[PDB]
């Protein structure tokens, strides 16, 4: 397996230590954070979204021991210090939030690790990639700095795909109802987002967001296409992508799923789900995958104005995505 | 002025009580519920969403007396026992949510009130208004039971308005963030509709919107024109309605706007308002118009394809619309 | 082994469903509701709280299928109705919160059951049991309508046994820290108690508790020696019992811990548990234990008041406890 | 009449800005953050909790301007480069929560201003005052840097004066049941508490309190006699205090009431309040008293122990109490 470190062992960084430990091709070697293994150690252990780790977590010296394997743990701010290379990282997962611009990130393979996957939207990345969509886009010798996108765009990217390549899309726009993450305040406090500023679990909290935009870095002939915004509400974790789009070809609401349907269990099995069960957001607090179809809610008007509806585990449909680019990039040489 | 007799003495019942206070033409004389005084008056008084009622409120016998008025407490189940003709109760709020068919409304007319006006979507109603947009429609010789139809479909209309009498509006669709109600259970119960069986405040829950189509009721030129669906999240009281449309005309994202602070300014004042400032649901709690537009919001793409949102306080903008049907209904003769 | 027959089947009526899943002794053979199958089946396979159900589910007809196993389901408001002895059902759990008096209770005798768990406090019935605390009281030949009293008392009673034992309590005043439950309301409605009648999820909530005076029918001795309260708050399940009692021998903590540390891992190993890790609600969901001690909570002043805090799952020990409780009955004879 | 700063504007410093406002003996001038006036406005202007200010509030350059008067605002993270002094700022309100040891404290004199009131429990403060308990301790010659305790404490300290002067107080455990602050996390984050670290809005945390030793503080008669705990769940604002004593005189519940009573309608009119009204926690929201009596869940065993609940809104009744000790510390002399 390929070694990876983990920069930043919070929501996402912590759920892709736990999809990585059921992965035979990647082994998390190291993590970093700003707190010591005590406190990692807790915080891996009970998790107040998904429960009890299912695994044996302990602390040995300043470091996690999990499953008899101990976890080298790093305190360090600035990632010039973590000297990845001593230790035999290769792939670092860069899940801060403090470090999505290249000049940031990079500084890990000054380290010494070769791969660097930024769990965010990036600035200057070598390639942003959507795992189903194009990882085929993927250099092994030109990419060094990569970003996984954001879960919105691992939600929407793969079904307007689909939508795109069966019937064509003109143009559309999405709305994200959301579940709210750390970036957002407990009770109104300054913000760069005045938005993101107020009480997290009292209201509906329009934001901005370039999921949709970010859409065309994976999906080049949709540039200009899309657009949309979020809507963070008080649930802690699951999300759901709803998007508009005019068609170029007529179509019906059966033929529409009858094509999420297959894509879910054909090219995209794994990466696209399709459900016919009337769900809600707790029942996908775990799940796998980037993007399910909410079948029930796709609606046609005119034949050409449809609505697609599909739900995300915020944190784990992009963590296990994270894990999967990783064993990728691992899969093409390092 | 008129006498008014409120028929659930719930959500919508309080609030309509409260706008009524406010508005000299109308004077709520009785109320009907499922329980004594003193629980209608501790209610009253004491809101969880809507704070401490401005006004003395007291109970003498089985009345209520708020500011010194006596409101007469009924406790019937069936509205054939009301009798509302012997108290000179002219107009009745049909706000329980049990009686929205027009065989049950009109069961008040049989007790002796004048006219119905049901707080939802109604059955065989002899009219649906949306106040600013078809009040014009109502007839005073033909209609008695009369829907103000539900509260997305008031905060939908008045921009649609708008919209399509601008723009034109050839399809559209809608889906409004909406604040949990009465209507849903509080730990997964039996309910006709899986998704509103769910516990409320857990999950975000695709669910129904009245709007959907119902525009078509005050805007006829809209028929089949419009869908879109609803989805509950975990806020007790304020919603979003987030429309995209395909327009006739090419518009800028400055025009669109314009178009609407003109409309909230001018002939849909009080009705339809207009915000550029980046706000949240809390700060729409107690909002008294039935759309305020989130300016900040809008967008287009390719010059016909537009998103709208905005706020709505579910139950009070549609109350105060409640009142001002009332006095309407009231200015036109009894 | 002993058929039994669920009566009620919601937060209670599914858990020990759940728990008796796991159970070889038990195996339940028909539940009753006021739904169809496809609702009950829906709310058994897709729960907020507790997750996906571990097993497989579908409809037969008006049945469920579970593990292949047909699961009849009866929809009786009445429960003279629900003929038990014609499908062999000698146990019924009656879980529907409506009939907690023996005079409804024993119907289901009547209808041909043997014996009757009433899965809250009760009034009239044969007896009250909490298991690890007097099941040793149960007559089979003599009671036939038996209470499993309380969540809350089945928390209290079995270390309120152990302090009492080695300690001796003098008098002591509980205040439970509950999630809310279904005999609350979404949005301030009418109920007979005004607390409860309150939004559940925006406030806390001063009301009762079952477990007040109620740990006597259990540990006669402690007869007039206990009172206490609840405070619902916005947490969907899993509660807290916060006991402040005067003891008749001098403590310290060690010993208080020491005392409950060895009854957990002793005579109550199963109901009584003892944790000293600093945990939170979200940790002990799906905890099948009554009762686990926060040791880091205890306290003691002048070597006579001491407070002990612990963690209950309301849904999940309390139904299986109703499963053992079951268990129980049916070996010393039906 | 005192010019006042006030350095960290957040829940805390907005509420005593707030408070400030109804109080001629005291005028905020200045007010210091880590953000802009832009920022700061917009805070003040919208509130999660409160609601809209009630006041014209607008940015003049880097000032805040608030119903035509200008508000100084700073950006200051170490509070030596405060120059209190030049603008005339006599009392500073520290409530950043990082400046609560003297040392760090006293920087605000060493800038200028003659008096510190830390919105907080401290460390090595000159003296800690709880309004209505102990303020005539105050000395201003001797006192410079003064905490005005925790919100607990406020509403612990009056009522335990009450039953300590007219029953006596033997010994007594408190547990306060409290919303959620910005010390906590929103989703699991590293924090020294291990149980503050976990998501706020999602579980019951139990938390330690100095809050009933700090009793001691403002009733030396109480040092060593009081204990407790606090619990932390998903409510935004308003707590509860749970206090459960031994008394030394025998007493009813009509006693215990009567006294608590008289109390709040006499010496400690303002601070205490009394309440027989079946309320909630949102009910609370906005007041401005420390503690108010629920009457109806007082208790009493033996004559003997006694439990009484208090309610406070942690914001607002601090905040206001803050501002009376700046008035009243400005009253005998700067
Ligand atoms: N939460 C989500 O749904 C989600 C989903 C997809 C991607 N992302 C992205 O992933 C990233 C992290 O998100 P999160 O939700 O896990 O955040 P988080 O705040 O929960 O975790 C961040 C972690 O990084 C640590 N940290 C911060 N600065 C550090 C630094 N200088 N060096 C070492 N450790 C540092 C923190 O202590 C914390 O444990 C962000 O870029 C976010 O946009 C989040
Ligand atoms: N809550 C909202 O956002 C909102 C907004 C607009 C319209 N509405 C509509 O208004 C109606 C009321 O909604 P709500 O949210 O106020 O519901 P609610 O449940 O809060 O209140 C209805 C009230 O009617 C009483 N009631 C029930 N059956 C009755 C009967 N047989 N006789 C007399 N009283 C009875 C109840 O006791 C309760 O106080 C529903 O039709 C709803 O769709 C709701
Ligand atoms: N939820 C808890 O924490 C908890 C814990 C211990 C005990 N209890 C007790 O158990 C009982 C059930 O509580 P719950 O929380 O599961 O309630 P619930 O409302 O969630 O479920 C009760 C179920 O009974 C059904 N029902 C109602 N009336 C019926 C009737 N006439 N015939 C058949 N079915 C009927 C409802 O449809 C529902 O599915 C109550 O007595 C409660 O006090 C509750
Ligand atoms: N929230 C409450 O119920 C409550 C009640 C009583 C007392 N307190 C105490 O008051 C204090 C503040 O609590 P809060 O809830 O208002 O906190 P908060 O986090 O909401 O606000 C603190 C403010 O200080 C600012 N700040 C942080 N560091 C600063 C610095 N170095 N210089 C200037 N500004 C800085 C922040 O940006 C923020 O606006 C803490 O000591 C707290 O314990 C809080
Ligand atoms: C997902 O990456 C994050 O939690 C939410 O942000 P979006 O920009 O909506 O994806
Ligand atoms: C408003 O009337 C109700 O709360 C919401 O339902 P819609 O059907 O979305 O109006
Ligand atoms: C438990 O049985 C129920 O959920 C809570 O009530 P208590 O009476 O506090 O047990
Ligand atoms: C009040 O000061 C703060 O919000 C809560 O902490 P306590 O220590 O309970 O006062």
């Amino acid at each position: 397996a390929v070694k990876v470190g983990i920069n930043g062992f919070g929501r996402i960084g912590r759920n892709v230590f736990r999809a990585a430990l059921k992965n035979p091709d990647i082994e998390v070697v190291a993590v970093n954070d700003l707190t010591d293994a005590n406190t990692l150690a807790h915080l891996l252990k009970y998790d107040s979204v998904h429960g009890r780790l299912d695994a044996e977590v302990s602390v040995n010296g300043n470091n996690l021991v999990v499953n008899g394997k101990e976890i080298i743990v790093k305190a360090e701010r600035d990632p010039e210090n973590l000297a990845w290379g001593e230790i035999g990282v290769d792939i670092v997962v860069e899940s801060t939030g403090r470090f999505t611009k290249r000049e940031d990130a990079a500084k890990h393979l000054e380290a010494g690790a070769k791969k660097v996957i930024i769990s965010a939207p990036a600035k200057n990345e070598d390639i942003t990639i959507v795992m189903g969509v194009n990882q085929d886009k993927y250099d092994p010798k030109a990419h060094h700095v990569i970003s996984n996108a954001s879960c919105t765009t691992n939600c929407l990217a793969p079904f307007a795909k689909v939508l795109h390549e069966q019937f064509g899309i003109v143009r559309g726009m999405m709305t994200t109802v959301h579940s709210y993450t750390n970036d957002q305040r407990i009770l109104d406090l300054p913000h760069k987002d005045l938005r993101r500023a107020r009480a997290a679990a009292e209201s509906i909290i329009p934001t901005t967001t370039g999921a949709a935009k970010a859409v065309a870095l994976v999906l080049p002939e949709l540039k200009g296409k899309l657009n949309g915004m979020a809507m963070r509400v008080p649930t802690p974790n699951v999300s759901v992508v709803d998007l508009v789009a005019e068609l170029e070809k007529e179509v019906t609401v059966e033929e529409v799923n009858a094509a999420l349907k297959a894509a879910a269990e054909g090219e995209l099995k794994g990466i696209l789900a399709y459900s016919e069960e009337p769900l809600v957001s707790r029942d996908y607090n775990g799940s796998t995958v980037s993007s399910t179809i909410d079948a029930l809610s796709t609606m046609v008007i005119d034949g050409k104005m449809v609505k697609v509806v599909s739900w995300y585990d915020n944190e784990t449909g992009y963590s296990h995505r994270v894990v999967d680019l990783a064993a990728y990039i691992a899969s093409k040489g390092l």
